[PDB]
């Protein structure tokens, strides 16, 4: 039947991967921010096991408050990890979800009314003298028409790539600012235990 | 019966708390490098899909070489993640692992032993016209000993308790070096991103 340029089929392999790759993507970064969770959750967990027998030992010794000291160190990086989380849920994966129920599901409506009017078209075609030249017309109307419309669509999304680098971006962001994060609060108790490891 | 100075009670307690201290402690760093191992394979996880799709993408475009860049940050990430199981392991878990098999169960010996003579003590003693006064002194002269023995081995672990420290130490080392190891990956990727964003 009818058959669409090459500009026209690259473009919607793009389209295609690019969304596919959001669905994967967004599916495991949130299989990621599960683990996250979980993690942070234990972390918190051992926190609290410190302070815990750190006080019940007592503080006359060494190890008392040092169960302390990293104690609440590692309390601290947990509720770091869950800023994290919500950073990550809300600026990278939200957006992309928003691109997938929005962009992206726009784009497949074309393609598929771009279909339709397509078949429609090859078969009125088919039989030319049979039907009034008029509505084979608008057959063709209508297809050239739907065909505009989906590569407005794509077009359109596919130049604005550059926001998914800045999404990619906002990910690393948080990603960096976590760590960041993190080194301060390790490094500071890093330098407390330094100490009692000297007043030894 | 016979009762133990209060000293050598407290030092009973100390070491009782150390003893169960080092038992959670330990089995929820387990627990915590579980989930530590779980989120890093997640991690490598959505690391590789994303070196994927920025493959099949292409890289005629933007997003496309950005899933690369942020793609294998994030599976090195997930490799230093990986380094730290094994720091945390070897120079934390087993250090406390050889603690309690070596150590804590030999002060438990000792105090198991300590008991049973504390008790045959008692008991001779309330025969003491019905059995010889030489087995009973025995009986006594075997409780001193062994009180003597638990007094060593438990004052020795209390009074090398800054090792404990060490080892915190070590876990917050670990810890530290993991967090400052990222700063830098993630740190990298992210200028390689203020890059393509800027060649807009």
């Amino acid at each position: 039947g009818t058959k669409l340029d090459d500009d026209f089929k690259e473009m919607e392999r793009k389209v295609d991967v690019t969304s596919r790759a959001v669905m994967e993507i967004m599916t495991k970064t949130i299989e990621y921010l599960a683990h996250l969770s979980s993690l942070l959750q234990a972390e918190a967990l051992l926190a609290e096991a410190m302070l815990k027998f750190g006080r019940e030992l007592g503080d006359d010794c060494n190890f008392g408050p040092a169960l302390g000291e990293v104690g609440e160190a590692m309390r601290e990086l947990s509720e770091v990890k869950d800023s994290l989380d919500i950073e990550v849920k809300q600026n990278f994966i939200d957006p992309l979800q928003n691109l997938h129920d929005k962009d992206l599901r726009e784009i497949q409506h074309h393609l598929k009314k771009l279909e339709g009017r397509r078949l429609d078209f090859d078969y009125k075609k088919k039989r030319q003298g049979k039907i009034p030249d008029e509505e084979l017309r608008q057959a063709l109307e209508k297809f050239d028409e739907s065909k505009e419309i989906a590569e407005s669509s794509m077009f359109n999304l596919l130049e604005m790539d550059i926001e998914q680098v800045s999404q990619l971006s906002a990910l690393v962001q948080a990603q960096l600012e976590y760590h960041k994060q993190a080194v301060q609060i390790l490094q500071q108790v890093t330098v407390r235990l330094e100490e009692r490891i000297r007043q030894a």
